[PDB]
């Protein structure tokens, strides 16, 4: 409808998996925030639009609607009102600074290292399937109460629900284009009803110090719990990002990494700089990407475009992280760019809930990682692909040493 941006009517939704940073480059130039087709929605852009409409008061949370179709209703990342504060104070206990503090080390340190003593020794590894991915969803499993459900499986459901929540692409009617793709995600869904259906059954009679079990009874009258109902959209939310997104982090972290040899070695060297390594990781490939969105609650004008109510704005923080009007160079990685704000957590009342769990599960796995193996070296036989419009990371990582 916008003729000037006539050639968004061209853009696809594999150039856009496959690599959205040109296509995205030019809508920070050209509008920052635009419609565009194939994804049925407004884009936010650049640095500015997207953390105005996170933190104006005339939008609100909402799920694109491949995440809806995906989750259900009530999703954190969706909802308002009473409804979200009840769901932030469920899952903001164990997520409190200072309780992570108390046992962050003694619960991703031993399993860094399990995960590292099965091949250390080989000169060799795929580092997405070796480490990153068991160290992000066995460190969060086990905070959860999924200590009984292997990484292989977990890993595989991240990766269902990921395909399924951002199965985006529409046709001219707005229709989605490709309905069979939320199969596998409803066949995630199922499979993980029939494991934690009777985990939440015992933990209604039998509290324990898991979250999930706290999230049934925190908060409650005597003798209740939530609704399973209620809370299966955010055990939902956790399964994908929560499980996917530290690890990552860490693999486009060392990705970065190894593109700046000098500052790998730095960064080996001086373990204390792996925080600053990893934020400027998560600028430089953002692990959600473009996932979340909100909606208007009144009419409003944003980047000179004049929306109506009821208006979605999907927020695309991997390009707001490589915001020229801000960065030098964003697509470069640089361990030593001048620290500045970044979107990789959104902003808001709905940004991210898990920071400072995160940040310290992927600093964790970092350590232990470069402890193990000091003198690791990228495979560049094998070279690293990124996937995803919605969560982006590398699809493989291979490395050797020795
Ligand atoms: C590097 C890893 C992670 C990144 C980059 C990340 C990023 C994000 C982003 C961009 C959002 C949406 C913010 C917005 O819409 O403005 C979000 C929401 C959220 N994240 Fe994180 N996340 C990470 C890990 C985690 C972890 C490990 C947890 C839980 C242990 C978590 C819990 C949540 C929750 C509960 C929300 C929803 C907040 C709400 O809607 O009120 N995240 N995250
Ligand atoms: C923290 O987990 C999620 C975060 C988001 C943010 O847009 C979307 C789906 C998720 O599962």
């Amino acid at each position: 409808e916008r003729p000037d941006l006539a050639w968004l009517d061209e853009v696809t939704m594999t150039q856009l998996e496959r690599n959205p940073y040109e296509v995205y480059e030019r809508l920070r130039a050209e509008a920052p925030l635009a419609f565009v087709p194939v994804l049925g929605s407004y884009v936010a852009s650049t640095a500015e639009v997207c953390r105005e409409v996170a933190t104006s008061p005339d939008f609100e949370a909402v799920i694109t609607p491949a995440g809806g179709r995906t989750f259900g209703h009530p999703a954190i990342i969706g909802v308002n009102g009473d409804i979200h504060a009840d769901l932030r104070s469920m899952v903001e206990p164990a997520l409190q600074p200072a309780e992570v503090d108390r046992w962050i080390d003694d619960l991703v340190r031993p399993i860094a290292r399990r995960y590292l003593e099965r091949f250390e020794n080989d000169g060799h590894a795929e580092l997405v399937a070796q480490y990153c991915e068991p160290v992000s969803v066995r460190s969060l499993g086990d905070l959860l109460g999924l200590q009984e459900v292997d990484s292989d499986k977990l890993r595989e459901w991240f990766a269902k629900l990921n395909r399924s929540f951002t199965n985006a692409a529409v046709d001219e009617n707005g229709e989605f284009a490709n309905p069979e793709g939320f199969a596998e995600g409803d066949q995630a869904k199922a499979e993980i009803r029939a494991v934690v259906d009777p985990l939440i059954d015992k933990w209604i009679e039998h509290p324990d110090d898991s979250a999930i079990s706290h999230w049934l009874h925190d908060g409650m009258p005597p003798g209740q719990t939530r609704d399973r109902e209620y809370i299966y959209p955010t055990i939902y939310v956790y399964l994908l990002g929560a499980m996917q997104e530290p690890g990552h982090g860490m693999a486009s972290t060392l990705v970065g990494l190894f593109s700046r040899p000098e500052q790998l070695e730095e960064v080996v060297d001086d373990p204390t700089l792996i925080p600053r390594a990893i934020a400027e990781g998560l600028r430089w490939t953002s692990p959600i990407w473009s996932a979340s969105a909100r909606i208007s609650t009144k009419p409003v004008t944003i980047a000179g475009v004049d929306l109506p109510a009821g208006t979605p704005v999907m927020l695309s923080y991997g390009s707001a992280n490589h915001d020229t009007g801000k960065y030098e160079a964003p697509s470069q990685y640089d361990l030593h760019r001048p620290p500045l704000p970044h979107l990789a957590f959104g902003a808001g009342n709905h940004a991210c809930a898990g920071i400072y769990f995160a940040n310290h599960v992927m600093r964790i796995a970092l350590e232990e990682l470069f402890e193990a193996i000091p003198n690791l070296e990228r495979d560049t036989r094998e070279g690293v692909e990124f996937w995803g419009w919605g969560f982006r990371g590398p699809t493989s990582l291979h490395v050797t040493w020795e």
